Formats: structure tokens, C-alpha cells, sequence
């Protein structure tokens, strides 16, 4: 196993996912099998507690782990899949020492934080850095371990001590540091004294970086590189240039202009982990279908505007998989997207009573949108928002889709508005208010990878095709309420065909209304399993329904 | 003593300069009498052995001191005059205690730089904060020491250990020290860890701060100043907000809106120094002349350009007291400044055989300017650029100022085009060439305040007229050649008057030009005596004579 | 070249001189050529202002320099002559860059002690450490350097950054770093945390150590060094064991059976230097003659008492060279050496008004001496209790060294004794009291190595005897004053005969008294110039006077 650390910096938030997942990418352009690990220094066991108002979105996995947004950006960029084990946190390995003290496994001696919650740490990553995570049941060749945080904090201590310990405990030339820092720019000039100051703290916790990486909103002058390269004892070849670029799918190719490959395999000797040409073929068709989808984002031009409808879109991030998965969509339409960013309150009659500025602004967006996304969000606070913008795409042909609590706004508008019980609702926002036409019913998380299944007469959809056609579909699932099964043949008599179910029948999870060009929802998030070169299906259909050529689309999928 | 440290921070040049100056004109509107030292960390004795390519222009002193630009600053905020002991270096201090060493001072003890060194870097602030400043022979109420570098460089150690006793050596309410700090603001978020991992650092070296300064490029937000006032041990009314703005005689008017005055008043028991009620009304009366002076700034309009020709015009720091001499006559005048800067070697025409765009763009700015000052430079690369500057204001009525090598480059200009000798040359560019007509002699630097007193015949020049036709002139030298007495009368023959002289009359020392509007030179720098609020005479009458109202600003002069 | 670092610990006074010159005599042992550098952090140029209250004495070089302490110890152990460069201080490195910055030598750049200072430092380790030290025009083939004072104290600063940017501008495998340790012992436990601690500090300051040396009151148990091998990354075979023993004579032998030279040459790649067979049979010709005093040290039995009589004398490292000089005489002698420490003020009859338990002690002891040494001390006020001890001997037949003052009190005793001029006195005491009979006059200090010469009617003297009967006697010298040759016939008329003189023959260097077994008097040091294997003539016939067999002796270096 090889290990490269990416690792903390002047201040968090700096761009270690985005450097360890073009890392790991890069390093995939030689064939080699690639894993991750996210450390968080947080004590939270999971991020299924957490609101998407710190640390953005909660990704969910195959497992039905609710994990940290870092691991979500691993397995795009790779083409991997992750378990929960995969996220360390401090709870997770204090609580894994205080289980194992209490049953008596370290027979009788006191436990320390060193050696033994150190040696708890460095026992994790070599189980979990082995689990395979490729098609293939091959073990990893190389792991990269994202150190959350910044280093010198008193959460970070155990996790950098296990790290000093690591270095040894494995060879050297089996792990490599590359260290992220910043580089200030202040009236004209490239400030160093603060990523001096940072490799103080390395050296003082023990660590030594074999990369700096220096982030900046400018390229380094090669004066500032010189000076980096004397205050560390480190060549000019391994300070890496890694400024503010407006796309993050360039940084790869940033970094292989910069012989970052190159030094690494002479760092951890690669070329000495054994490989065939069969994995040297797919290492650079992974690359030069990183450089075509890199040039058809350059020289593209003509734009697609989607309406993403929800709450707290000024915190952008809470909508990351949302927003990576119509990318990818547009990528391969070869589209320029632009996010109309809409929140569903302000949609509501009643804000034009509160700030008149705010309602004109969402509905002069949502009436621009050549597409809409209600995106599957928490807490039902805006639904009476939400209900207005899948009335709008009905009456008016625009292109829909509507992600977990977007197949239940749109059956709820529906069920308002088509087949006509005014009252009709999510029971999740009135409970103990007992209305007899309840469209939400719970059937206690429904969670992680399940299987959904085709209803018969369903392949006259365009959703059910641009799923190839394919009988199953196993998409990840993070719900507690289903639609209402005793108003699906109400609905259905009236066009709304609950397109796919659960084997058992009783949930429904996909619908396609009859006669709309694209008025499509699924109560799973299609989010979670997009990846940069194979956008997921119900983006791919939205974005294209949104721009036209959805048959052509169609077409290239039925091949 | 009061004494008030501003200190160290996340980068270097970071605005303690700045602060320590608006800190030390705040005080002053109080009434209180202000004194200032640098310490630099750098090993040399004083600056007049370096160049002008780091830490911007050598300042001069009355003493003849060549000295740290940052004292420069405190000159001409405070209306002080200060000496060589004012400016601390590691040199000094350290050549102090080697030669009280071989004397034999310290009796036969080991000298250890704790406590000795220590102990004569707060032996040296007693004696030199003690030293009169002002006008009055009173010994000051206050020191500002601003401590360069940054805390916890290896050269700053000394200095920080001598304060850390210091402030036990003196009492506390004695001393306070405010930390100037760094937030970076990153994807629309101003970062707290950097200015929290300098907060380590003083508390690792036994120091506390009673404000936290934060440099940010936006105000910083009230959740950021909550969290900084978390971190350190500090109430929200310690964290001043210092963003950037385009113009430092803000800054003062920042920290007055701040309650910084009023923090330090109860911090510093300021209330309990005596003073008169005629010390009460000279701290407002500075305060209303800087209110003033702002207003003025903000509410002018009306442009003036000046062309500073010189080398090295983009290291804008090499010209930092004639810029801020230009600036005080263009503030007194209520025109705003525009400095055009022309290096002097891009005018010359070979340029246009290697670059045309720099031939151009220099002759398009000095065909623009209202006025021409040749600044006083150093290293006679860029003179026979420089002669056509002073031929064109000569040939063209545009106001000049020739400043030490503006003498000499005008005289020679005059001699070559005027007299008709087309040879005749600065002795310091051919030396052993040995032409018969040297316009400059040798007569080792001619350095400090001087008096200059004007010839007799010389009333009718405007810069005996803007001087208050006081008979004497006192103003700084820093100069090694002369004028040739020799060609003096050739030259009076022609017009080209030698208004001033030492008073051995053998030094030539200010010109006026019969008949031209304004064409002046001084052999003195009259950028060192500017003062915000009495800008130096020479200065005032070439913004005047570019704006016209040079008659106006005469009269107003007379009274 | 190559260099070992000894270094820092827990506490000042450790043992880093002791395991330095081990290190130096082991090396040696293979036939390598070793130089030596005391670096101390304390400011002072050099030892000759600073009085023996303070790192003991002042040790005397060839050179006349006056230095460390410690360069006297790698004289004796080493076989090597060293010059006042050899001993780096921080007076020394700081006074050598701000004279080299008053004289413009960098050219107008800013003086910073990084690189600047520490480029200092590693041009002088590198100027010095080529200097030929031996008998032989060779430069070195190794240089130690002791690191004085404890590492992460702010005078070591520039040293410990010097030395970490030289471990990379001097390959790694020529630059080791051994770290001397303490480990306190506590209830019966041996306690880790403090040698712990200071691993952190070389790892904060950027420096690993290749040796642990651990200076304990026991034998390290095994548990402790595979404890310490734990926390250092480092085997354990590279933790020494260096317990506290009576004779530090037997260190180089416990190294040596802790595979420290084995090591070394592994980590330093010692076999790779270019040697002959001569300088390996040298080597151990070194070290077969190490263990025969070795073993004669531990096999002797009978005593001999020798009286030192100065000031200070429980200050024992005042005399430090005194010592070393009259036990390098008892091992060649074979006889255990018992000096008996007399304060000389304490011997004068007043003392038994003052306090009867010293009076009784100091003539006890000297009545004890088997032999007595005047050894040369510093300060007038203890010299008529030594004119006692010097009558004493005289009187009695009891051998007798008097060195540099040793001469003075002598020939003051013999004046007043044996002349019978009972006033007549060193003029250094009373000056301005004007006494006709001047033993002492001045003839500004005499220092470093000089010539004397055998007056020619001395071949009868046991002191020309014991030098081998060789025409010049070279040594070093530290005085000020002469004895009066005026009173020198007088003196030869009554059989005090000055056997050593200055070429000039103005200067008194060397006496015998006729028909006494030894009374000799030195006005040269003859300490400085004792070797371990050879040594130092007169301590040799002094210590043989008082043994029995001088005659033997003086046969067998006749030979
Ligand atoms: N080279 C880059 N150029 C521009 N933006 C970048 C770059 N690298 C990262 N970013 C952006 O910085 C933001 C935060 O980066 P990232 O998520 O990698 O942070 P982090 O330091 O790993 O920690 P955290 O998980 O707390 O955000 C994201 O919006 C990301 O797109
Ligand atoms: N509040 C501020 N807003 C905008 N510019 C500022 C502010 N404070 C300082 N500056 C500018 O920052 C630059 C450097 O500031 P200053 O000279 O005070 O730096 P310093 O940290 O004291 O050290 P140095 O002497 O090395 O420059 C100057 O151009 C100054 O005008
Ligand atoms: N292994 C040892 N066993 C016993 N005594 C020792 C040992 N090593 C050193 N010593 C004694 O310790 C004392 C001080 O040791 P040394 O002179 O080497 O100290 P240091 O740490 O180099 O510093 P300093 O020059 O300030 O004394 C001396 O008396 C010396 O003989
Ligand atoms: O105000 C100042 C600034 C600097 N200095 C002295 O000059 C040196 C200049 O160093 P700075 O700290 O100004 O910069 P740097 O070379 O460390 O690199 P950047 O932060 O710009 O990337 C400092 O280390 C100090 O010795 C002062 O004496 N005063
Ligand atoms: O990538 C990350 C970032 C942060 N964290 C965890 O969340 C915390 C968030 O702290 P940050 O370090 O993100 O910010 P902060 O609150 O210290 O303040 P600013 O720098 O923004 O001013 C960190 O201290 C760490 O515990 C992670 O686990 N991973
Ligand atoms: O009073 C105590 C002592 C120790 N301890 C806990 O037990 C550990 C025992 O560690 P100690 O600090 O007692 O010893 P050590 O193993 O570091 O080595 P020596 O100093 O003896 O050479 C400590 O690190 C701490 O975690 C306590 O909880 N309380
Ligand atoms: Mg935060
Ligand atoms: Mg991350
Ligand atoms: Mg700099
Ligand atoms: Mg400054
Ligand atoms: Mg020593
Ligand atoms: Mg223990």
C-alpha cells in the first residue's frame, strides 16, 4: 500500500479534497487502483445529526451511511465506491478503544492516547485502506488520507501523532505528506511568512512535507517559489502553484503541468508496483477523457438556465452532489449551465407583502429557467413555495424534476390542482391535523443502495429509457414517508403513472406524468451516484429536456 | 511613561507603521506629548549604507541620521523631530553591550542575552523615551514602540523577551500592546485560524495583547470580531475592524469611530497624566485640523498632475516622503493629486530603438504634467534622461522642482543649452575623464540640518517669497558634491540665480531662473521637514504654480 | 570533513565536554585526524575579563588567547593545539558581521540573521575546522563541536539554525548530532519525560539526534532504553549509557564497549576517509596506551598528598588545568593522588581569632603534604598565608612547585627570610606605599607561548634536569610583573639561583634553591602545556619529589 497525506494549511477550507481528489485521479492516469480516507477531527460518529448549515450538504452511501460531503467528492472524481468505515472521526475511535476497554482487550494494562488510541488509528487505516472499492475485488495500490482541520489543533493531535508514527511503522517510500498552504497577496506582493510559520508546526509535530501545494489568487512569482524552497528544505520542483482557477476540473491538469505524477513516482516508487498494459491502457483513456470533457467546457458557449428550487441557497454548498450532477449533465450536452439559485419562500404571494424585491427576483428567475430542479431537501418549512413552481412547470410545458420531496410537492400539487382535493398534504408538516386526503403515508430511515423496479406499462416514458431501458434500478435512498398507495389508482386514472416501485409494490419511487416533455420524479437522490464522466440519468434527461435534443440523448443511451 | 507596543501579526508589512502613527495623533487630541521608537530586528547600524530597492528610501534626520523609513512616518503624524538613538536595530544593541564588554563594564560576570542584552534594550527605551520631542523641552507622556518584523522570527526573540520584562519592569497601566493581525476572506468567508495561531505565538512568548488589530480586505463581520473575541481572552470592543481604504489620514478618523481612545484612556489611566486645559484645547485643535484636512480631501475634485522623474518609479516606496510632501501641498492647495511616474532613462531616445512603448508612454506623461519635480535620486545611471525633463520645462514654462540631483541636472541642462558648453557634466558619472567644463565639484557626505541664507539680490524669486523672506533657511543635507563656484557668475550672467548659499558662500544651495513662472532647485531634500498639516515650501509652491493660485497661496503666505 | 555536534539536554553542566572529548580520543583511535570547536552562547569576546568565579578558569593558548575552559580539555585529550578562532561565541560572530557591515562588504542589502548570521557561523566552522591542529601540516578529518548552554534557550537560537542549515550545506554522512540527556532516578524509578521533552525541542527546532547519551546516577535499565528508543526513532543500539563514574579517565572506555566508534563509522562512513597503515597503527598504539593508565589507575594503591594553597579553593574547577596537570604526574608515577585543598588566608595566624576550626584545618593539611604546590592564582590578597606555606617548605625539606605567583611569594619569602629585609613585597599589593626593597617591578600582559632560555651554570638544577637538559624550555605565559633583576645577584649570592631567563635576560622565568630535594619556581604556566600521556615536567618532578624516586624518574627521561 502507498499513502499520500494531504493535510492542513493557514486555514481550513483551503482545498485539500479538491488536491487529494485530483491526486487520486492523476495517479489513476497510471493504471494504479486508487482508495481515499477523510479524517474529521469533529466527534460526531456520523453526519446524519448534522444540518446542511455547517459543512454543506450530508452525502449518503451504499451502506446507508450519512457521511461526510469530502467522501461524496472522492468517489465522483475516482470512480469509487465507499463504506461508512472509510470516514474516520474522533468518535468513531475513541468510542471504538472505550468499547474494547470496557469488554477487557487490552488485559488489564492502562490506556493511553500513546501508544494505544495511536495504534487504534494506524490498525484502521490499514483495514480499511485494503477494502476493495473498484468492480474489480482487487486490493487498493494506493490510499490518500484527507487530514481534515488544520494542523497545530488540539483535535488534530492524536490524528498528526498517529500520522509521525505511520511515517515509521510503514516504509518510507510507501507514504509521502503534500501539505496545502496560502499564500497572501497584499498591495502587489506574494506574502511567505505565513506558510513559513505552517511548516514550523509540521516540524514541530515531526512531519516533514514532500509536496507544498500553495494556493493563491495569483500564480507564485518564482522569487516567492525560491523563497518557499530555502525557508523548507524542499527543491522548486516540489512547490506546487495551485491559484484561484474558476473551474475545478482543470486542477488535475494544473497539477500534471506542474510534474506532480513525475515526482511522486520517483517519491513512492510507482513504477515498481506491478501493472499490466491492459492497466496502462485505461490509465490515460481515463486521462484523455479528462482532456476532451476539460476542452468541450472551454470552447462550449451556447448556456442552459435551470431553476434549482429549494431553501438556504446562499449556502451553495448544501446543494453540492445537486450542483456537480447537473454539471456533469451539461458536460455531456455540451452546454454552458447556469444555476438560477431560487428560494421557494419567496415564491409565496405573502413575500410580496414582506419585500416586494425578493418575490419579483424568484419569479423573474423561475420564469427564465428553461428547466427545474426541485432537489430533494429538509425540514418542510417552504413546500407551500415548492407547490407553485410544480404547478408552473405543469400548466406550462417547462422541464421537471423532482428529487425525494420533489416526487411528493409535485403528487401533493397534483392531487390540489388535477384531480382536485384542495387540502390535500405532506403529513410530515400537519400530523396531528388528521385530514381524511393524506398524499404523504410513513411506511426508520428507509436508507443506502435499494433496488427499484419498473412497472409494467412504463416503457412508454422517457424516464424508464434513459434508464437504458434496464428492468431494475439500484439507487440510494435517505426517506421516511412514501405516497399514499390508496391514492395511486386515483392518480394513475388520471395520467400521473407511478412509473417504478419496491419489489414489494406497497412504495412508490418513480413517476412520469403522460403527455409533459419532461415531468419526471424519483423519491431516491440520483445525486449520489453521478460521476464526472457518466452524469446521472435524471440530470442528463433534465438538462437535455432543457435544451432540446432529449431524443438524440435518447438515442446515444438506447446504443 | 506610558508606553503602547504595536507588534508582529500573521505577515510583514502589514500597517503597524499605520496604526502606530494614527495611535500616536489620536493621543495627541488628548493633549498628551508622544513620543515614538522603531525597533527593527535587522542587524544593520543604520540605514545609510543600503539601498534603496529594500524597505523603500533612506530618511534623514537633524542629527545627520540616516535612518529606518517607519521613523519618517512619526515625524510628519506627530509634529516631532527625533534622533539616531530613536531607531533601535539588533546591531546597535548588540555592538552596545560587545563594547561596554572589552571596557571591562560588566566586572568579570558571563554576559548572557538574558538578562544582559535584555537589560540594555529596556535600559535604552528608558533613557531615549525620556529624550524632548517637540517644540517645548518637556519629556514626552507617551511611547509608541512599534516592534518589526513578525513575533516569533528567531532576530525578533531578544526584543520580545526585553518587552515581556518590560512589562514588569515598568508597571502595568504603565504599558499595552495591540497586535496587528491578518484575516484572509477566502469563497466569500473571512478566516479566523491565522490571527488565532498568532495569538499562540504571544502567549508562548509570555505576552498578552489588549487590542487585536484586524487587516482584512472587507469590514469584518460581527460573528468574526465574536469569534476572535472567543479565541483571545478579549471583549468585542478590543477587536478593531482596520480594513483596507484608499487613503491612510482615514485610518485615524477609523479608530476614533472605534472607541480605541477611549479603550486606551481607561487601560492606560490616561485621565490621571496632569495636563492644563491649554494642553485640552491644542488635542481638539489638532483633532478638528485632521477632521478638516479629511473633509477637504473627500469633497475636492479638481485634478493636478505632477511628473516625479526618477529611476525605479515602480517601487513607489523609494519616493515615500516626496510622495507624501507632494500630497500635503496638494491638500493645502484642495486639488487632488495625480503623481505621473516617469522613469527618467525611457525618455532618452536610444528607448525608442528598444522599446517604443516605454519611449511613448513616458513622453505622453511628462507632455501631461501641470509640474516636474526631479526628486533627488541616487547612482547617476538616468541623468542625461533627466536633462531633457529640466530642457523641456525650461523651453516650455512648465513649473519645475529640481530636489539635490535636480540642482545639478538643471545647472548642467543650463550650462549645455543656456551657457553653450555641450559637454559640461556631473563629475560623479566621468570622474577621470577630465573635461574642462565640471559643473559639479567635490567640496565625506554633507549630511543633517544646515542653515542656507539667501544672497541679497533675491527678493524678487518666488522661492524666497514662499519661504516667509526669512533671511535664514534650515533644512537637511545628504549631498557629497557642489556646484562649481567658477561657473557660477557665467551662469548668474545668464539669469540662472543662485538665490541661497552656505554661509561661507563657497556652496551653492537654491536657484530661481529669472522670468520663468517656476524653476527652482534645492541642493537640500525639503521632503524630510513636510508635516501633514504644514507642507514644505518647496513642494507647496510647485503644486501651486501647476494648479496657478501661486499668487493667491504667496498672500496667504505674507500674512 | 566530517562533524559531530554534541549537544543541549535536560540541564546545564552535563557532560557534553566529557562525551565531546571522549568522542574526539575514541575517533583518534582509527587513525583520523580530530580538530575540535567550543561553540558558547554567552556574549563576551573572549575568557580573559572574566574572573574564575564564573566556568572556572581562564585556560591560556599559544596564541595568548585567553578562552573556554572547555578548549582545554580537548588539549589534553585530543593531543592538538588550537588557536582563539577555535572557540566561537556569540561576541565573537556578532561583532564579525557588523564589522563587516560598517565596511559595505553587503553591499547594500539588509542584514538579517537568517542567512546572514548563520552564514556567518557556517563560514567560520568551515574557515576553521581546516586549520592543521597536530604536530603534522594535514587539515582534519573531524571536527566536534560542543554546543554550549541547552537547546530552546533564546541565546542558542542562531547556533541550533546555523547548525540546521549546515547538516544540508555540508552533506548528510559528514554531519552527526549525539544529544546529551538526563534521566533523574526517583523512589527507585528511572524517569523518561525529561529526556522526552527535550527530543521535542530538537524536533521543533528542525534537528534529529543520531546518539542519545543518558546520564544517570545508575546503569540504564533495558526497559528505560527500549523506552527511549520508543519515543526517538532510533534503535537501541544508539542510546548510550553514560552513568556517573569516579574517573573520567574510564569514559572513553565505556564508550567504546557501547559500540560508539562501531556506529559512527556506519553513520559517518568513517572507512571511506583515505588512511595508511601508519595511521592505523597509530590509533591503536593510542588506545593500548589508554587502557595500560587506565589499568595502572585502578591497580595502583599507595597514596601521595600533594598541598594545592590558593583562594577559592571550593571552587575545585578554578584550578581545573592544576588538577588535571598533577594527576597526569600521579599516573605516570603510579601513585593515587590525594590533593588536599588549603585556602592560603586561612594559614595566617589571624584566622585563629577569627575562626580556631580553620586555623587548625589549613595547618593540618599542610602539615599532611607529602608535597606543595603554589598554583598560581589571580588577586593579591591571600600572598602572606602563602609566604607561610612557602617558609614551610623551605624549612622543612618538603617538596615545593611555585607557579607564576608561585615565583612571587617565594622569592618575597626568601628576600624576607633569608636575606633579611623583612618588608620587601610584591608591588602589585601596595603600589603608591613606595618600599625600597621591590621584589616584584612591571616590565601589557606577557602572554601566550614565549622562550626561555637555561642561565649557563644550571645543569646542577633538578628543573633543567627533568626538561630533558634541552637548551630552550617553550611555554605559556599570563603576567604582568617581573621579579627585580637588581635583586637577583643578590638572591644568586645566598644560592636562590635564577636557573631560566627571556632571551633579553631582564626576565626571571625559572629558579632552583640550592642544596633543598625540589624547590622550584615557574613564572610560565606550566598546566596549559600537561598532555594525559605525557605529563607536564615540573608537576612530574614535584610529585616524584614527593614520592620518593625523582632520581629514577630523571633517568628514565634521560633516555
Ligand atoms: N484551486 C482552487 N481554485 C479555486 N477554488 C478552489 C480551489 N481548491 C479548492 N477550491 C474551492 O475551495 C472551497 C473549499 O475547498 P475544499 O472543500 O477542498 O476545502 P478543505 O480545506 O478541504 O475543507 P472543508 O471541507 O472544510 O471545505 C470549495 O468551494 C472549492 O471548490
Ligand atoms: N489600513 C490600511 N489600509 C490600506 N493600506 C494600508 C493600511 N495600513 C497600512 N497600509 C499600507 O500597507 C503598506 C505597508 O504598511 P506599513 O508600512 O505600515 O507596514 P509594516 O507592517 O509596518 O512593515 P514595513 O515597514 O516592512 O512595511 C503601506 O503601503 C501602507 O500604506
Ligand atoms: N560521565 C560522567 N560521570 C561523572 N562525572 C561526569 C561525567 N561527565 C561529566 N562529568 C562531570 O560533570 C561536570 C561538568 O561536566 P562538563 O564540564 O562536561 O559540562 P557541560 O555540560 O559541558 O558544561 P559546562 O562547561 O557548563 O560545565 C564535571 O565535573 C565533569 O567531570
Ligand atoms: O517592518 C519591518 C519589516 C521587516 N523587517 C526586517 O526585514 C525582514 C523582512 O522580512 P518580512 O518579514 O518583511 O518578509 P520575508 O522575507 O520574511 O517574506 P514575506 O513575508 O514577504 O513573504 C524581517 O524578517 C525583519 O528582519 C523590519 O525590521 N521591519
Ligand atoms: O475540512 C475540514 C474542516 C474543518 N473540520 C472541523 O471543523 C472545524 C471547523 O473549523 P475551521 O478550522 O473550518 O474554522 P474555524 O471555526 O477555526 O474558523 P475560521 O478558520 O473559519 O475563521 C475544525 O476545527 C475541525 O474540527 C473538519 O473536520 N474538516
Ligand atoms: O498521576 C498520574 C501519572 C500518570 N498518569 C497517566 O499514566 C501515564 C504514565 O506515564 P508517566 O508520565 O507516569 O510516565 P511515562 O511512561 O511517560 O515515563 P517516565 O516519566 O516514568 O519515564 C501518563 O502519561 C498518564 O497518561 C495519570 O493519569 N496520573
Ligand atoms: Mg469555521
Ligand atoms: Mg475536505
Ligand atoms: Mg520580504
Ligand atoms: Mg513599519
Ligand atoms: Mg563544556
Ligand atoms: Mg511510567
Amino acid at each position: 500500500m502507498k499513502y499520500v497525506v494531504v493535510s492542513g494549511g493557514v486555514i481550513s477550507g483551503i482545498g485539500k479534497g479538491v488536491l487529494a481528489s485530483s491526486t487520486g485521479m492523476l495517479l489513476k492516469t497510471l493504471g494504479l487502483k486508487v482508495t481515499s480516507i477523510k479524517i474529521d477531527p469533529y466527534m460526531n460518529i456520523d453526519a446524519g445529526t448534522m444540518s446542511p448549515l455547517e459543512h454543506g450538504e450530508c452525502f449518503v452511501l451504499d451502506d446507508g451511511g450519512e457521511t461526510d460531503l469530502d467522501l461524496g467528492n472522492y468517489e465522483r472524481y475516482l470512480g469509487i465506491t465507499l463504506s461508512r468505515d472509510h470516514n474516520i472521526t474522533t468518535g468513531k475511535i475513541y468510542s471504538h478503544v472505550i468499547s474494547r476497554e470496557r469488554r477487557g482487550d487490552y488485559l488489564g494494562k492502562t490506556v493511553q492516547i500513546v501508544p494505544h488510541l495511536t495504534n487504534a488509528i494506524q490498525d484502521w487505516i490499514q483495514r480499511v485502506s485494503k477494502i476493495p472499492v473498484d468492480d474489480t475485488g482487487l486490493e487498493p495500490d494506493v490510499c490518500i488520507i484527507e487530514l481534515g482541520g488544520t494542523v497545530g489543533d488540539i483535535e488534530s493531535a492524536p490524528f498528526v501523532e498517529a500520522l509521525r508514527q505511520f511515517q515509521f511503522e510503514v516504509g518510507r517510500e510507501n507514504f509521502a505528506l503534500i501539505h496545502v498552504s496560502l499564500v497572501p497577496v497584499i498591495h502587489g506582493e506574494q506574502k511567505t511568512k505565513p506558510t513559513q510559520a505552517a511548516i514550523k508546526d509540521l516540524r514541530s509535530l515531526g512531519l516533514i512535507p514532500d509536496m507544498i501545494a500553495c494556493r493563491c489568487s495569483e500564480e507564485l512569482n518564482r522569487s516567492t517559489i525560491d523563497k518557499i524552497a530555502m525557508f523548507c528544505h524542499v527543491g522548486p520542483e516540489q512547490v506546487v502553484n495551485v491559484h484561484d482557477v474558476n473551474s475545478t476540473y482543470h486542477v488535475p491538469l494544473l497539477l500534471l503541468k506542474q510534474h506532480m505524477i513525475d515526482y511522486l513516482h520517483s517519491r513512492l516508487k510507482l513504477g515498481e508496483v506491478p501493472l499490466t498494459l491492459e492497466d496502462k491502457e485505461r490509465g490515460s483513456q481515463l486521462l484523455t477523457n479528462w482532456e476532451n470533457m476539460t476542452k468541450n467546457l472551454d470552447d462550449s458557449d451556447d448556456v442552459v438556465k435551470i431553476a434549482l428550487v429549494g431553501k438556504y441557497t446562499n449556502l451553495k454548498d448544501s446543494y453540492l452532489s445537486v450542483t456537480k450532477s447537473l454539471e456533469h449533465a451539461s458536460m455531456k450536452c455540451r452546454r454552458q449551465l447556469e444555476i438560477l439559485w431560487v428560494e421557494a419562500s419567496n415564491l409565496e404571494p405573502e413575500t410580496q407583502e414582506v419585500d416586494k424585491n425578493k418575490f419579483h427576483d424568484s419569479w423573474n428567475k423561475l420564469s427564465s429557467a428553461d428547466g427545474i430542479l426541485v432537489p430533494g431537501g429538509f425540514g418542510t418549512r417552504g413546500i407551500e413555495g415548492m407547490i407553485l413552481a410544480a404547478k408552473w412547470a405543469r400548466e406550462s410545458g417547462v422541464p421537471f424534476l423532482g428529487v425525494c420531496l420533489g416526487l411528493q410537492v409535485a403528487a401533493i400539487e397534483f392531487a390540489r390542482n388535477v384531480i382536485g382535493r384542495p387540502n390535500s398534504s405532506s403529513t410530515e408538516f400537519l400530523d396531528e391535523t388528521l385530514l381524511a386526503p393524506e398524499d404523504q403515508v410513513v411506511i426508520t430511515m428507509r436508507l443506502g443502495l435499494r433496488p427499484t423496479i419498473f412497472q409494467p406499462n412504463s416503457e412508454w416514458s422517457n424516464i424508464r429509457k434513459l434508464y437504458g431501458e434496464v428492468n431494475e434500478v439500484h439507487e440510494r435512498h435517505r426517506h421516511r414517508y412514501e405516497i399514499n398507495p390508496k391514492i395511486v389508482n386515483d392518480m394513475e386514472s388520471r395520467g400521473f403513472i407511478f412509473v417504478g416501485k419496491d419489489e414489494t409494490g406497497q412504495r412508490c419511487e418513480i413517476f412520469e406524468l403522460k403527455g409533459h416533455p419532461y415531468y419526471v420524479g424519483t423519491q431516491y437522490h440520483p445525486e449520489y451516484t453521478s460521476k464526472v464522466l457518466e452524469p446521472s440519468r435524471p440530470f442528463w434527461g433534465l438538462v437535455a429536456a432543457a435544451s432540446g435534443t432529449l431524443g438524440e440523448v435518447i438515442k446515444d443511451i438506447n446504443l
